[PDB]
């Protein structure tokens, strides 16, 4: 039968094959979906789609889109709106069960262009060997990064973020929380310095980079340009505080089975032996996966994303994915009842457990067999509700560059100076419309 193509970033590469293979048995030979894999960042991943959309490539049908991307691929046509599916089902799918954080995401001029398959929201993530109690808010995680540097202990604070998309998303978070925005709501209007409220908060969050960039056991890698993984630098013992995505649960536990991690050695315990599958998944039964979690509570914890001002929770940048059908398709039907499949209950459960990535779907938030698996559930769930959002806007791309060349390097900010400088650089990108 034909083939769906579904284009996905790479590094979830592996779960999206293993769910549309899933959603493969179950087509009466109708019709494959065939995974294809994106470059890792979201620039790169949209650079490619649009590359394909505008050269008309008839063999794109379904692309998992960064949630920054709708407005654009809504208003160039290239995501179809969901009312064009011709069974007229994408709608009511996209919507049944879904979190409306997500939802909002994938809407653009009040209709959805997308159907969300995977949310994300970053947590603080530390060693409570190392760390007597987790960082309430800013001040308190560059209290502990001190003292953790005068004890000899590793100091970096580890924020997935370097000069692109996560710098961003971290000042995002930052000023939604201080009570600023980049854009007016309509993305019409830069907000970044226009009413003193606007303007303090934006140095406020300033002002928490550059203190966070200074603090003494620092990164010394922030005023470099090598790419880095705040994952891979706490799973290595580089740092004791981590701020990043919730995959980082799943991925400890695999790489310390795998024999990754040297201060979770879980491949020398035997009752984990052969736990890792075929192609490289761990896979637990239930007893493996309480001996791992077990094990992993004396070394690695979880807690909220700090607080940017003492007594309120943080307002945290949403992410994720979107599945959209690329107007390219020579198979509409196909490809919005592939979608249907690819964020079925199922192949959500599976996204979250294995593939590390928040699932959309309210229901598993509410069901304790997932909540077992997936202890970090309350303070997603709590987070995504009252979400910090980029802005949305067709011209996200230019926006984002221009807002990240600014910001980096975080040791070079100058919370007023630097405030002035955003602001004109985000004007620019709104001034191509
Ligand atoms: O779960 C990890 C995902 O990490 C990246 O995506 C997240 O971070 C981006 C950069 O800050 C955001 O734009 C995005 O919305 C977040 O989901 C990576 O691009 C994804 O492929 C990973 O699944």
């Amino acid at each position: 039968g034909l083939v769906v193509s579904f284009y996905t970033p790479a590094t979830d590469g592996a779960t999206f094959t293993a769910i549309a293979q899933r959603c493969n048995q179950q087509f009466g030979g109708r019709f494959t979906i065939a995974q294809v894999s994106l470059p890792r960042s979201p620039n790169e991943q949209r650079l490619q789609l649009a590359r394909r959309l505008t050269g008309n490539d008839r063999t794109l049908d379904v692309m998992a889109l960064d949630v920054v991307w709708t407005a654009e691929f809504a208003e160039a046509g290239w995501a179809l709106p969901l009312s064009d599916d011709p069974a007229g089902l994408a709608e009511n799918d996209a919507v049944a069960d879904t979190l409306p954080g997500p939802l909002a995401t994938a809407g653009w001029n009040h209709k959805l262009y997308a159907a969300p398959v995977t949310t994300n929201t970053q947590l603080l993530w530390y060693r409570p060997d190392l760390v007597n109690s987790p960082p309430t808010d800013w001040n308190a995680m560059i209290a502990e990064a001190a003292r953790l540097h005068a004890a000899g202990e590793p100091s970096w604070i580890a924020v997935q973020a370097n000069q692109g998309e996560g710098l961003v998303v971290w000042f995002n978070t930052l000023l939604v929380s201080a009570g600023g925005s980049v854009l007016s709501e309509d993305g019409r209007h830069v907000t970044l310095t226009d009413t003193p409220a606007h303007r303090a908060a934006t140095v406020s969050a300033l002002q928490i980079l550059k203190s966070v960039a200074t603090t003494p056991g620092a990164d010394p890698s922030i005023t470099r340009t090598e790419e880095g993984s705040a994952r891979l630098a706490f799973e290595q013992g580089k740092a004791a505080l981590e701020v990043n995505w919730p995959f980082v649960f799943a991925s400890m536990l695999e790489n310390a089975v795998k024999g990754g991690v040297p201060f979770l050695p879980l491949n020398r315990i035997p009752q984990l032996a052969g736990s890792i599958n075929d192609i490289g998944t761990f896979t637990p039964s239930d007893e493996q996966f309480r001996i791992a979690y077990d094990a992993s509570q004396q070394v690695f914890g979880f807690a909220p994303y700090p607080a940017v001002a003492p007594g309120q929770p943080a307002k945290v940048t949403i992410g994720g994915l979107n599945l959209a059908v690329a107007k390219t398709t020579r198979h509409r039907a196909e490809a919005f009842e592939a979608v249907r499949c690819l964020r079925d209950q199922h192949n959500q459960r599976y996204v979250s457990l294995e593939g590390g990535l928040p699932a959309v779907r309210a229901s598993l938030y509410s069901d304790p067999q997932f909540q077992a698996k997936y202890p970090m559930h309350a303070i997603i769930r709590q987070q995504l509700t009252d979400a910090a959002v980029r802005p949305a806007t067709p011209v996200y791309q230019a926006l984002s560059i221009r807002l990240a060349a600014v910001l980096s390097p975080i040791t070079e900010i100058d919370p007023e100076s630097t405030a002035d400088e955003l602001a004109a650089q985000a004007q620019k990108a709104i001034d191509g419309m």
